[PDB]
DNA sequence: AAAAAAAAAA
DNA sequence: AAAAAAAAAA
DNA sequence: ATGAGTATATCC
DNA sequence: TATGAGTATATCC
């Protein structure tokens, strides 16, 4: 791979500088993807002075900072810098403290420090500490304990080098160490003396300071290099104490972050988000009711003008104090909520963007007990104050006002940044926000929780970035959330609810990143259509836009054309073969089937020995006593060490598990051992001692790496060809699987080599192996048994959630786990969900690219795996024409059992959808009683939904309702495959928004429009003409989704009623001008009447007792509302028959069943017309 | 052991080791759970951290214990003293172990031997009196400097969980018995006027250049400022805050503030003192078994939590009084009297403290000490008989 | 050392002026010298002699000639104002007939230092009532 | 119906 | 003057 | 900015 | 009544 390519890459994603991009580059492994990033890296950094650079990688094996230094010395031809101060190693506490012990042992310490006594009892002190540390390093909780002596004896010997560095410039030390005797800070000019004088002291002590502290000048390193667990994490900056973080420092603005496993990254940031969720819990109501404090505070001009001005002009602001005082009167906030013990575990309540979910089963329940002034919290049926109404939009309150905050503190931030002479001690975005919460009185713990529920993601507020950023993933936008509800002495009189918010999905945190930084993502996997091991790209794409360029675009040809080897193996006649290893209940068919055995009952002893071993599990009762499946892996495994017994071929093999032969019946070494020892001399004469096995494992009391190297060494010259057992995790990419070639391998091996390379590189002059055992890969789903609101449990609904945003699970399926689960039963692994299979064929991939990283190589490549491996492979969503030739045949293999994703997935995005829009309408029925702009947003959505129901993507996506909403909020339109008019659904529960669309019962379509049933009356067509209405769908790509479709028809023949209402009985029904009316009819009249419209069809499975309740329901709320004595007329359009209205016994209510008839002509008798108008008039 | 050397990390070493030894504790509460047929995980929780066991099961564990061999009972009852410790009548211990807690067997959470219910109608036997004063002092004086608080916080939170009392936003429990006294409603009448006269509603913001701001001393004698010019403060309108600094301009009289609000503070946290008083005996006649109950310290940390406070401001505060409130009028006995004005005031620190994460106010962390060994050994007094021995026990000194 | 000067104050040992000079003394890193007259130093130091010399007092066998070997500061810190001297140990009563070449006069200091204490405390009180009056 | 004790100035 | 999305019931 | 010169004990 | 079936890596509190 070219040089030149990456600089161009690098050029182009800094010439994005004031919208950031992010570019992914997929190369297959084993090409040069780290090394020349590496080159360009250094080459644009010695070119150009402002550049800054972030290589993050995911482990710390991957830094590869001596690759950094050559590249610097290679690229360096003129002043040849000492790439300390140039390029930094951000490395952690524990790593920082043992290079300084290292260099205290082996003298390593320039002699400036050594010499002195204080540095001197730091460092001995510091030794101490560590070994305690180390000594320490089994539990976890108690881990942050060891870290923070840690911590201190670390800082005290920075104190000691600040105080040499002191006296040895003349600085007033003395300033800070008289005022400063413990928190020692210092102004910056001292720093800046310090910094020059250490800038002309000689190379080697500088270079060691330099080395060792990367942080001691780090606004002149232009790369670092750090793992992703440090960059999501914080540095602490030399003269401080203080630690800050990576992601709200300066040092990022305009960088360009370099990931070097891309798809692996999510993984790591996305626990590290869970665990920081759970570390960060408050007291739901004292949170609230002090956050309403602090904004009453403010808006009563008590705290400074300098915020005051910025707070009170805005709209938003009265909006919110509103909001909060109606939320603290109708939930009785100001109160204690008190929970009697419940004896058993209270268990815990859950919110996810689909529902709410209760780990006891019983819904909470809290009601006003006005003698005991308190909120009783608990099981009883009583609830008046909505808890589960409760939790939801107090959370909804707090992240809106933390966001309103959130952009106060930024022109706090801003402005106070302007004022200040020197720019080397601004405050971040961090310490703003942390400063206006406490203005308002509110505690550290209350303030964190609060700035981590948006932390500072605003998104860009100008209205022409030239791409609309939309989503409908739900998960992304609104996270979940956990509730626990716990009584304690020391607070007798109240329960507190304590809140755990989950916001931040790594996609996001990427976005986040993405508003500041450029970021290049390298990987060889780093567009695998999965979202469990990779980001969301689907949503990335959606909200980035042309912001996620392709690195791909930039890659000479020439190398493009290199990325292809099945040409390769073909010229030097490579076969690959792979065969399935076909098992059943006992070793009938790992045995050879050829006639040459020689023991008959031997092999009945090893049965009964398996089932003797498969037998003493004591485990779990299903599955055969969990004995079926583990012999079942025994045999296939047995398969797999008789095919590379039989071959002398073979130089070496690598049969991947996915365990580690332990101690229990599951996987043991010894078994395994002495079956190999069998049946090397069970079978074959030269096989026996040819053949051998050796096992790497972390169970072992020596590294990984180095015992691979000694196997492979033991076939390169002990002259035995070795099997190796291993697992898919102990032994993955950035590991070697490469030998010198034997004599063996001399004489059958052939060189791929490309052009314009000598014959002595390091990827010539050594060779690859002979081919793989593949076992089923597990775990991609997290089957933690005991759900409990802890890292396990976060994880598996995270999971799920992902799964349902993709479009891969739908509704009934989520509700069925949800329920699984709250009964600690684990339900069926999807098996259409497309992420799934992606990530298997992932890991398989991961495991097959080790064996691609040198020329020469040796032919007949023999693949060995079990059948169910078989089944669970994939080439969807993966460039097959690109990969590895060894996964190329194996999808080949695969070609008879591979399943189709297509019509599920698109079945499940049409579920998805509907569902989405329901719960969107849902929402909207819940808050437009309030507010009067989002009726302003519904009203032009209802509209826009026939204006013109099939749209295409362009002119959806440039409108007027999906253009302003930043979401596609209740415009989840369908997808027409065949650009088709009309379809059929099958409804299974309507007031749960969950449709079959493989099914029959609602056909929607023209039939429920003008054009039928209704045109054909006067003066009703001619208005939906003059209205934009058109009355025939044309054939273009998106379609209404039932829940949509359902406004459509209510919006017609609501117009139509209204219309037909006022053409028979002559008067103008007048709109419901009071806000609060919402919700509570469709039209008034003469102060007493009230008129409802609807455009149900024919009689449904309805009873009249539902239409009974309503109506008293709404009347009782009429009657609270509007101060009289109101009467209701309810209207059905449509009737085939004669059905007259039926009138109550004492005539208090009017429900007239039928109007017009399916042609469009009027229906109802005369006299019934004269019986409406004088109940009309009374 | 080896983290031995620095105080700092003393702190987090013995919570390592105190974690240590409730594992071993709770080892030992399944093996003899086990033994004696308790579902101790029905009634722990079947998940972790729990092991709240019933008066029952434990009974049981105890009456196993009782009926254990005797070797097997005797290691058990010396190494956990407090594996029951309502049977032992002398307990031996250390002055520094008696003012610190004890940590009941089958619990997590120690329980200070101070507001334990062993102590009530006991015979203390200080053998070192009058060498324990010391002693006593000494933890003290370690005490006071680790509850700090922002004095205008807390004024202003506590003045906040008060009105909150008198609008009856409290359930009626506390709320009938704060509101029929006049005391509240003067304690309320003189947390307006405080509010009111300093401008305890805005953000005092003190600026410094970088120098050393030392601190504020209170003793019953006088003020002390530990670095000459005296504190100043006035109302910035312009600004909207109370700027403090060593300008001559004085309109709020800082140095009459600072010791205002202490001497409010101390009188409010003695009226709820009595008022968590009256709420843990009414309480505890509703416990059936009086085994569980709750103690003065308890009912204190309630009501500060009730009013809203955090759980540092109701350390604080509570402290500013532990649990002292005199008899009633001696029965007409006997009058105690005294003119030693430090043992009835103590004395107070006040330190300033501007950072940037609170950048837009400065932090008075008040330090109070009024517990003298002298007030701790009365109020020992108000609940046990102490006997002194020592040949120097009378001493003038 | 703040709470110890509070408590000779208390107990009538130190007047106004002297906790005064001291806070000062501490305002400057100054510290001023040990009251000459307070009571109570010399009874603490006599309180750890005496403590001392009562571990050579637990047995009815005593050598005949017993020898007691100090500093001359020990001999003039030692003090016998408050102790009952009668009922303590022979040892301690020949070291004080040994030391009685330094014996202080200690009850009017005292009686002239709680006169002045007195007076202070009544002039604070009647500064406070009359503010808050 | 049992809250305390609050000068300036050095 | 760019804060969000809230129903029941299982 | 001089007077004066410590060891013992135990929870967060 | 109902499933899937690990090892491993890294940093701050
Ligand atoms: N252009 C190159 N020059 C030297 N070595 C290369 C080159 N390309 C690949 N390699 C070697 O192949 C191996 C893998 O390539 P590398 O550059 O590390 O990227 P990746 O790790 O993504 O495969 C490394 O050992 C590397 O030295």
């Amino acid at each position: 791979m070219q040089v030149s390519d990456f600089s161009g890459m690098i050029k182009k994603l800094q010439s994005q500088s004031p919208e950031h991009a992010l570019m992914l580059l997929n190369a297959p492994t084993g090409t040069g993807k780290s090394y020349t990033i590496i080159r360009a890296l250094c080459r644009y950094a010695i070119k150009h002075e402002n550049f800054r650079a972030f290589f993050v990688t995911d482990q710390k094996k991957n830094l590869k900072e001596q690759d950094f230094e050559v590249a610097w010395r290679e690229e360096s031809g003129a002043v040849h810098k000492a790439f300390s101060e140039r390029v930094a190693v951000v490395r952690s506490l524990e790593d920082t403290v043992n290079k300084l012990i290292n260099d205290w042992d082996r003298q390593q310490i320039p002699d400036l420090y050594r010499s002195s006594p204080i540095f001197k009892k730091s460092l001995e002190n510091l030794g101490n500490a560590f070994k305690s540390f180390g000594m320490m390093k089994e539990n976890e909780f108690d881990l942050k304990n060891a870290w923070t002596m840690l911590s201190r004896a670390e800082y005290q010997v920075r104190r000691a080098m600040i105080t040499i560095l002191a006296d040895k410039a003349h600085v007033k030390l003395k300033n800070i160490s008289e005022a400063g005797a413990s928190a020692f800070k210092l102004d910056s000019i001292s720093k800046g003396k310090i910094r020059e004088f250490v800038s002309k002291q000689p190379k080697a002590d500088s270079k060691w300071l330099n080395e060792t502290y990367p942080t001691f000048d780090l606004e002149k390193k232009q790369i670092i290099i750090l793992t992703t667990a440090k960059f999501i994490k914080s540095y602490t900056p030399f003269f401080e104490k203080r630690s800050k973080a990576f992601r709200y420092s300066p040092i990022l603005k305009d960088a360009l972050v370099v990931l070097d496993e891309f798809d692996s990254t999510k993984k790591q940031i996305l626990e590290s988000a869970i665990d920081e969720a759970l570390k960060i819990q408050a007291d739901l109501n004292s949170l609230f009711v002090d956050l309403s404090k602090g904004l009453n505070k403010v808006n009563e001009g008590q705290l400074p003008a300098k915020l005051g001005k910025s707070f009170t002009f805005r709209d938003a602001f009265k909006e919110i104090l509103n909001d909060a005082e109606q939320l603290t009167a109708e939930f009785k906030l100001d109160f204690l909520y008190k929970m009697e013990e419940q004896g058993r575990d209270s268990g815990f309540v859950m919110r996810v963007p689909q529902t709410n979910w209760v780990s006891v089963g019983k819904p909470w329940n809290a009601y006003f007990d006005e003698e005991l002034r308190q909120v009783v919290l608990g099981r009883q049926p009583r609830n008046d104050l909505n808890f589960q109404r409760m939790l939801p939009r107090i959370s909804v309150f707090l992240k809106g006002a933390t966001k309103f905050i959130l952009n106060r503190a930024r022109e706090y931030q801003v402005s106070e940044n302007q004022k200040l002479s020197s720019l080397d001690d601004a405050m971040t975005i961090e310490d703003a926000c942390f400063s206006i919460y406490a203005a308002l009185g509110l505690s550290k713990s209350q303030a964190k929780i609060l700035f981590s529920l948006g932390h500072d993601f605003s998104s860009p507020t100008k209205v022409k970035t030239t791409y609309h950023a939309h989503s409908g993933r739900r998960f992304q936008q609104r996270g979940l959330s956990l509730f626990q509800f716990t009584n304690d002495p020391q607070h007798d009189l109240q329960t507190k609810i304590n809140a755990c918010f989950f916001n931040e999905t790594p996609e996001r945190y990427l976005l986040n990143l993405l508003s500041k930084a450029n970021v290049l993502g390298l990987s060889a996997t780093a567009t695998l259509p999965t979202v469990l091991d990779n980001y969301d790209l689907g949503y990335l794409r959606e909200m980035l836009g042309p912001r996620l360029l392709d690195g791909v675009h930039y890659l000479s040809d020439t190398t493009i054309k290199e990325f292809d080897f099945e040409s390769r193996y073909a010229k030097q006649k490579i076969e690959v073969k792979v065969e399935t290893g076909i098992v059943d209940r006992f070793f009938s068919e790992i045995l050879p089937k050829n006639n040459q055995k020689i023991d008959n009952k031997k092999i009945w002893e090893l049965d009964a020995e398996l089932a003797k071993l498969v037998n003493c599990i004591p485990a779990s009762e299903q599955s055969r006593i969990d004995k079926k499946y583990f012999a079942r892996r025994y045999l296939n495994l047995f398969n797999s060490f008789v095919i590379f017994l039989t071959d002398p071929s073979m130089t070496s093999f690598l049969g991947l598990q996915s365990l580690l032969p332990g101690a229990d019946g599951r996987m043991d070494e010894n078994y395994i051992k002495e079956t190999f020892t069998t049946l090397k001399d069970l079978v074959g004469g030269q096989d026996g001692v040819n053949t051998e096995l050796r096992i790497v494992s972390s169970r072992n009391q020596e590294g990984i790496q180095e015992q691979l190297s000694e196997a492979l060494n033991l076939v390169s010259q002990g002259g035995k060809r070795v099997y190796i057992l291993s697992a898919y995790q102990t032994i993955g990419i950035g590991q070697n699987l490469q030998h010198e070639m034997n004599e063996f391998e001399r004489e059958q091996a052939a060189n791929i080599a490309p052009k314009g390379v000598s014959k002595s590189d390091r990827r010539q002059h050594t060779i690859d192996l002979a081919g793989m055992y593949l076992g089923e890969v597990t775990h991609i789903l997290s089957s933690n048994l005991p759900f409990r609101m802890d890292a396990a449990g976060l994880r598996s609904i995270i999971e799920q959630e992902y799964l349902f945003d993709a479009n891969e699970i739908n509704i009934k399926y989520l509700n069925k786990y949800l329920k699984g689960l709250q009964h600690q039963r684990l339900e069926r692994h999807p098996e259409y969900a497309r992420s799934l299979y992606v990530s298997y064929s992932r890991t398989i991939i991961q495991a097959l690219g080790r064996m691609n990283r040198s020329f020469n190589k040796m032919p007949l490549i023999r693949l060995v795996m079990p059948v169910n491996v078989l089944q669970m492979v994939t080439d969807s969503g993966i460039d097959v024409e690109k990969t590895s030739q060894e996964y190329r045949c194996l999808l080949t293999a695969a070609k008879d059992w591979e399943r189709d994703f297509e019509k599920p997935s698109a079945e499940i995005a049409k579920q998805n959808a509907t569902f989405n829009t329901f719960r969107d309408y849902r929402f909207v029925l819940a808050y437009l009683q309030t507010s009067k702009s989002w009726a302003q947003i519904y009203h032009d959505t209802r509209w826009f939904y026939v204006r013109h129901p099939t749209v295409s993507d362009k002119d959806l996506k440039s409108s007027q309702v999906f253009q302003q909403r930043d979401d596609e909020f209740g415009l989840q339109y369908l997808l027409n495959e065949h650009l088709d008019v009309s379809y059929e659904v099958k409804p299974i529960n309507h007031d749960n928004g969950q449709f079959d669309f493989s099914g029959t019962g609602m056909e929607v379509s023209a039939e429920a429009a003008g054009l039928v049933a209704m045109c054909r009356y006067p003066g009703l067509k001619e208005a939906f003409e003059s209205l934009d209405i058109p009355t025939k769908w044309e054939p273009n790509e998106r379609i209404l989704n039932p829940a949509q479709f359902y406004n459509y028809r209510g919006l017609l023949g609501e117009v139509s009623g209204q219309f037909i209402f006022q053409n028979e009985w002559s008067l103008k029904l007048a709109d419901f001008g009071k806000p609060e009316n919402y919700e509570l009819f469709d039209f008034h009249w003469e102060g007493k009447v009230v008129i409802d419209f609807k455009n149900w069809r024919d009689a449904p499975d309805v009873d009249t007792k539902a239409e009974r309740q309503k109506v008293e329901a709404k009347l009782a709320k009429l009657q609270a509302n509007t101060q009289r004595e109101w009467r209701v007329i309810i209207i059905n359009i449509l009737a085939s028959n004669q059905t007259r209205p039926v009138m109550t016994v004492d005539g208090k209510i009017l429900e007239i069943s039928g109007l017009i008839d399916h042609q469009g002509k009027f229906l109802l008798t005369p006299e019934q017309k004269l019986n409406v108008w004088r109940f009309l008039n009374g």
